[PDB]
């Protein structure tokens, strides 16, 4: 047993190269069962799993001293020891995977095999990873696997991930890159690289990153072949030269112009129904560098004319409107000119219209010169639109996107009429927004437009109840006709088998508070409603006994039970008892225990995202009980009748934990000063995360209700320590961390002796390296409400602020922020308050 496997590892040195031809297999049959070794590799097959790198070469690559299937054999025999599976063997998986690069005469067997190997090896480590250059010296070698390609965006993740690490200007690829510009395939995936710089974007000169784009552009701009890259391609400038471009406006753009000037036929080069320009979307949006970089008449004469042309201008119309605001009100009729043409007459030109009417609608807010003859001309065609005024749906869109033009009211009567909510919801509020009483001229429109509300009988309308309910004027004429009419129906319809799940029926719910308790008083109808309790009570223990599938709907109905309140306000707010009082112990233990119920039971890059994957996509069930917690999250958001449910939901949150990431998500979802624990959550768990995860994200919104607290009141922050602990005693590895633990400053009073209640030379230290400086903005608070010798010692912190900034290629013009843009903020925070010193500081200026 313990010498056994040692035996088969004695005979792996008689599986080593010579004699292997058998034991190998038999070693892989010792493999193929190999009881407990990968507990004694946990235990002392770890050296095995060593061994099955360290004799494995020996056995391997000495037998390596045509026919590279023993190489497979080999890379099998290793995917075998890899087949270990649970196994993780990171050293192998960095020396192996290091014995895996080429520079290890390959089989190129790890291709997707150390991208197999990549996945919670990944989740470890990285260190420097840097045979992703090693890798990249391979991509950027001549044989052919696109595999490396997207696998770059891989080592681009083994950076991008957890490295909190970049460098060689990402050049050796950008170099290659406009050398595979040159001409190349696998592009692609090898377009990962735009991922790669967008991932190296980080705190660096878009000047730095300057370099290749138009490079690629022209020569990219030749082929099409794949859109994909070239969508891969169409992003990034998009946004960093973008981020270029919106930023010297403010503050080779022209050949960046120049090189826009290549998108701008290309755009004639769409070929595509819409979806070049649905595809293109992305290019409008690159289409709103266009805007702004002159030329929206153009636009419009590129609009001169042209069957889908329509569609073309018609999509860059939105763009136009959306791309920025401010075109030429001048150019406004010359487009609402060109546009009263175009948008009516044809199956497209409702898109045009619809933009048209958004393009209207964009031209609402377009504002400070008054001529009212487009506007005339439009009030005309509001008209010639409603004349229009058969469509399937982009009249929804239009109506208000017309009826902003306003928000005539004849169409009140298609209001009335509305049964015929997309526009009338929106109609009726831009309806609503003529006034409370206003529109309401017809009397029998309320009710006609309750009978246009027979339709649903439009989950959109959240509070469009009230916006339903804005005709009162505190008349109540219609009051409780439509009250009990839908509640007839809730009678009408009463079924436990049948569809529609009560949320759009409990969507009724407190809509009469969306009445009266928008303008007891309340509770008086509650049983009215409490026909909703029990049409609530209606479904509520059937899955929640079920344990059975369908519930989707059902999540999609709890969903609903995500209306919130979670605030002061007079309409939500009215929503409280409409729901907390109204479900007291409703399903308060029926849903409770169902999450006890729940209890015990391309996408290529997650590789090193398996934490990702460990963060997000894992299971749609139980995001039921997600919806659930959601569900269950009202009960925190009820906690300010049965509360102790939410104490017990904890209580019960508390037993242990994997999925339960998840719930350790909700372990955040949070006496509260007895819930001290709920952070013990953590302790174990945070501590058990080495963490490439970016885990402690949430533990900010945790650590906001550590806030929303911090002997009895003591360990919190005695663990929160741990969790700065978590970082400061970390001192590293955080490309993200600490902003909540910035944030985490408020309420102002060894290892974590100095920081209580001062922690600020971290925030001191927060200073420089960073995105850059992502702490700046943590200066805000800083002082911002001290005491006196606080901003005595604030100013000796702005001074050691002023300090800090001492220690800060064009890494000056990151100083200039990164000193001193911070510096400059580390002025904004002297923007607050007293004791200035202001200049004083200025005085370093």
């Amino acid at each position: 047993l313990v010498l056994n496997d040692l035996l088969i590892c004695c005979r792996q040195l008689e599986h080593d190269r010579a004699t292997e031809r058998k034991k190998e297999v038999e070693k892989f049959k010792r493999l193929i069962r190999d009881p407990e070794t990968i507990k004694h590799l946990d235990r002392d097959a770890v050296f095995r799993f060593l061994q099955k790198y360290i004799q494995k070469e020996t056995e391997c690559l000495r037998i390596a001293k045509k026919k590279m299937q023993e190489i497979s054999s080999l890379v099998k025999y290793f995917i075998k020891c890899a087949n270990r599976r649970a196994p993780r063997l990171k050293c192998q998986e960095l020396l192996n995977y290091i014995m895996d690069t080429v520079k290890d005469s390959n089989i190129l067997l790890k291709d997707i095999l150390s991208v197999r190997k990549y996945w919670c090896e990944i989740s470890q480590q990285q260190w420097l990873e840097l045979f992703s250059v090693y890798f990249r010296l391979y991509l950027k070698p001549s044989q052919d696997v696109h595999r490396v390609l997207v696998a770059r965006i891989i080592h681009a993740v083994t950076k991008g991930c957890c490295s909190q690490t970049d460098g060689l200007n990402s050049k050796f690829l950008d170099f290659f890159s406009k050398a595979i510009q040159c001409a190349r395939q696998e592009k692609s995936s090898s377009g990962l690289n735009h991922i790669l710089a967008a991932l190296t974007i980080f705190l660096k000169t878009l000047a730095v990153n300057f370099r290749i784009r138009v490079c690629e552009l022209g020569d990219e701009i030749l082929p099409t072949l794949l859109y994909i890259w070239t969508q891969h391609r169409l992003n990034d400038s998009l946004k960093e030269v973008i981020i270029e471009l919106f930023q010297l406006q403010i503050y080779s753009t022209k050949w960046r112009s120049i090189l826009y000037n290549l998108y701008d036929l290309l755009v004639n080069e769409i070929s595509h129904n819409i979806a070049v320009k649905e595809n293109l979307i992305e290019l409008m949006a690159d289409i709103c560098h266009q805007v702004f970089n002159p030329w929206l008449q153009i636009a419009t004469q590129l609009i001169s004319k042209l069957s889908p042309l329509l569609m073309i201008l018609s999509q860059l119309l939105p763009q136009q409107r959306h791309g920025e605001r401010t075109p030429y009100v001048l150019r406004c009729l010359t487009e609402v000119a060109l546009c009263q043409d175009k948008r009516s007459n044809l199956e497209s030109s409702q898109k045009s219209d619809l933009l048209k009417l958004w393009n209207k609608i964009w031209c609402i807010t377009f504002r400070g010169i008054s001529s009212e003859q487009i506007q005339a001309e439009n009030f005309g065609l509001l008209g010639a639109i409603i004349q229009g005024s058969l469509v399937e749906v982009d009249r929804e869109f239009w109506k208000l996107f017309t009826g902003s033009a306003c928000r005539p009211a004849v169409c009140c009567l298609t209001l009335a009429l509305t049964t015929s909510v997309k526009m009338g919801i929106e109609q009726n509020m831009c309806e609503v927004n003529r006034s409370f009483s206003l529109k309401e001229s017809i009397m029998k429109w309320l009710l006609f437009y309750q009978l246009e509300g027979d339709l649903e009988n439009f989950p959109h309308l959240v509070l469009e109840k009230i916006l339903v309910s804005l005709t009162m004027k505190n008349c109540k004429a219609a009051m409780n006709f439509f009250q009990s009419v839908p509640e007839c129906e809730h009678h009408q319809k009463d079924k436990e088998e049948l569809s529609f799940s009560e949320v759009e029926e409990l969507f009724l719910q407190t809509t009469f508070d969306k009445m009266d308790f928008l303008t007891f008083s309340v509770h008086q109808n509650l049983k009215e409603s409490l026909d909703r309790c029990l049409l609530g009570l209606s479904e509520q223990l059937l899955n929640n006994y079920s344990s059975e599938i369908t519930n989707s709907e059902t999540l999609v109905r709890c969903s609903r039970l995500l209306v919130g309140v979670l605030g002061c306000y007079c309409y939500m707010g009215v929503i409280a008892e409409e729901e907390a009082y109204k479900s007291e112990l409703f399903q308060k233990a029926k849903s409770l225990m169902q999450c006890a119920g729940e209890s015990i039971t391309a996408s290529f890059i997650k590789k090193p995202f398996d934490r990702g994957e460990v963060e997000s996509m894992e299971d749609d069930t139980n995001g039921n009980l997600m919806e659930v917690e959601d569900q269950s999250s009202m009960n925190l958001f009820n906690d300010y009748s049965q509360s102790t449910i939410g104490a017990i939901n904890p209580l019960a949150e508390e037993y242990l934990a994997a999925d339960i990431r998840r719930k350790l998500l909700m372990l955040i979802d949070s006496h509260l000063h007895m819930y001290l624990m709920l952070l013990k959550e953590l302790p174990g768990e945070e501590y058990p995360l080495p963490m490439e995860d970016v885990l402690e994200l949430l533990k900010p919104l945790s650590n906001v209700c550590s806030l929303y607290r911090r002997c009895k009141t003591i360990l919190n922050h005695v663990l929160h320590v741990v969790k700065n602990l978590g970082q400061s005693n970390m001192d590293s590895e955080n490309t993200r961390d600490a902003q909540g633990q910035f944030l985490t400053v408020i309420g102002a009073f060894k290892y974590i002796f100095s920081v209580r209640m001062a922690l600020v030379n971290c925030l001191k230290t927060l200073l420089e390296a960073d995105p850059y400086s992502k702490w700046a903005i943590l200066n805000v608070m800083g002082k911002d409400f001290p005491v006196n010798e606080v901003f005595t010692q604030f100013l000796a912190d702005n001074h050691h602020q002023v300090r800090m900034l001492a220690a800060e290629s064009s890494r000056l013009l990151k100083a200039l922020p990164l000193k001193l843009q911070q510096t400059a903020f580390e002025n904004a925070y002297l923007k607050a308050q007293e004791g200035m010193r202001e200049m004083s500081h200025s005085a370093e200026n």
